[PDB]
């Protein structure tokens, strides 16, 4: 019924914590959870492009919107990038 940030916040490794940091900063300096807000992190604007750039260079799987909405949580994001890579 509202709320943008402070979802839970229980990280794990570098990718987990660092991307949670990157997300909470880039999304608008606030502080989100691992589960994210499962909506806004995808972002139906420049967000998809900016995230795609990161998903290229840092994730190496380079899939805009798909990893953003189908994996709208750093838990699933980490398992996609720091597992099979």
């Amino acid at each position: 019924m509202g709320v943008t940030e402070a979802q839970y916040v229980a990280p794990t490794n570098a990718v987990e914590s660092k991307l949670a940091e990157i997300w909470e900063r880039v999304l608008g300096v606030s502080g989100i959870g691992i589960l994210d807000n499962f909506f806004q992190i995808g972002g139906h604007s420049l967000k998809a492009m900016a995230v795609a750039a990161q998903v290229h260079r840092e994730y190496q799987v380079e899939l805009p919107l798909k990893v953003l909405f189908a994996q709208p949580t750093i838990k699933a994001l980490a398992q996609y990038v720091a597992t099979r890579s």
